[PDB]
């Protein structure tokens, strides 16, 4: 369900349903998640750092 991503010294828990657009750029995977009344926050997660759920959809399903 939830993705724990490091910020400075604070690891932030964000839901898989709230990730609006996800894209694999090269060494990193950048993503725009929505959070309230039309105001999108922008996170990032590395290639070894991202575990299994987001990796299976873009290189198997459709």
């Amino acid at each position: 369900a939830t993705v724990k991503f490091k910020y400075k010294g604070e690891e932030k828990q964000v839901d898989i349903s709230k990730i609006k657009k996800v894209w694999r750029v090269g060494k990193m995977i950048s993503f725009t998640y929505d959070e309230g009344g039309g105001k999108t926050g922008r996170g990032a997660v590395s290639e070894k750092d991202a575990p299994k759920e987001l990796l299976q959809m873009l290189e198997k399903q459709k």
